[PDB]
């Protein structure tokens, strides 16, 4: 990774200009700014606990390199290769007027995200903050898992971290297990199918994971929730992705499939 000076990063972002269209958005623990180097567009995340998360991000990126993981370019502030299509969260909501993702693109993105998580778990890493805001999309809409500041290389902690609407029950109690990442990925799969955010305070139900119970109790069907901003979805593949999401969202962690099984199920879907 390249060691950048703070004044270099200050200059490439127009003194960290907070106005939107150098401000691109708000990342996990700071603001993300658009920058340039040698004609390459980059993303600059300007951030004791925070220093440890900065170090963890560098350490995990040093060990983990995969097509479905973001690429860290350097640090001072963390510098990444700019992902032209932003986050899956924003593309699902069509933020800034971007066109809705097709069912075909959604399947590829789901497969890519699972391949990324599989790579992290094979390398004995638990992400701990799997969510659609942490799935970035490059120039070809390839899914890239981001934000390894909370990553860790059964087991409990006193500092419970993560995003509540995506968290497994045992993660909310303090457990650290790769099974919690599977549960969070199940919520992401529901966001892909429905186009709905994981939590909406002005919606009933507020939490997206609650639709699993509505479908099981036959109060609603998966068809009632399928994103209407698609013209190419088919019941068979949608139902197969919902079946993976349902398995991931099992309340008992040991009943959930491992990431290799999730990856297999998503491959058989297409
Ligand atoms: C209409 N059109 C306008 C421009 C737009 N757009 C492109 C982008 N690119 C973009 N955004 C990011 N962050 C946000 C999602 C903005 C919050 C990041 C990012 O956070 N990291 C990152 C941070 N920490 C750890 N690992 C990776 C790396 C790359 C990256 N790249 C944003 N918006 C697309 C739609």
């Amino acid at each position: 990774f390249h060691s950048f000076s703070f004044y270099e990063l200050k200059n490439v972002t127009n003194n960290f200009d907070e106005r939107p269209i150098n401000k691109m958005g708000e990342g996990g623990f700071g603001v993300v700014y658009k920058g340039y180097v040698n004609n390459t567009t980059v993303a600059v995340k300007k951030l004791e606990e925070l220093k440890q998360q900065f170090d963890q991000e560098i350490k995990v990126m040093a060990k983990c390199q995969h097509e479905n993981l973001v690429e860290l370019l350097g640090f001072s502030c963390l510098v990444y290769v700019y992902m032209p299509n932003g986050s899956l969260l924003d593309r699902l909501s069509c933020l800034d007027g971007t066109p809705p993702l097709s069912w075909h693109m959604r399947c590829k993105i789901a497969q890519g995200a699972a391949n990324g998580i599989n790579f992290l778990h094979e390398n004995h890493h638990i992400h701990r903050d799997i969510k659609s805001a942490n799935i970035l999309l490059d120039e070809a809409f390839t899914a890239k898992i981001s934000d390894f500041g909370l990553a860790r290389a059964t087991v409990m902690t006193s500092r419970i971290v993560g995003t509540t609407a995506y968290m497994a029950p045992e993660a909310l109690r303090g457990e650290i297990t790769p099974k919690s990442d599977i549960y969070s990925f199940g919520v992401v799969l529901l966001e892909i199918i429905t186009g709905l955010p994981a939590v909406d305070e002005h919606r009933e139900p507020q939490l997206l994971l609650d639709i699993k119970e509505e479908i099981e109790d036959e109060e609603k069907t998966i068809e009632d929730y399928i994103d209407k901003k698609m013209n190419d979805a088919d019941s068979t593949s949608v139902e197969a992705m919902y079946s993976v999401a349902s398995q991931c969202l099992h309340e008992k962690k040991n009943k959930r499939p491992d990431i290799k099984k999730v990856q297999q199920l998503l491959q058989e879907m297409t």
